[PDB]
């Protein structure tokens, strides 16, 4: 399948960026891909990682 995700480990709370969000993933939790999906009903901090 795609890029199996998981969820920011870094990250705590509300999120409100897509990108912030997805360098924390990259630097921090050495992830290829980052984004703030929405996992109803809130917006959430999710990292890509190679599947």
């Amino acid at each position: 399948q795609r890029l199996c995700e998981k969820p920011s480990g870094t990250w705590s709370g509300v999120c409100g960026n897509n990108g912030a969000c997805r360098n924390q993933c990259i630097r921090l939790e050495k992830a290829r891909h980052g984004s703030c999906n929405y996992v109803f009903p809130a917006h959430k901090c999710i990292c890509y990682f190679p599947c």
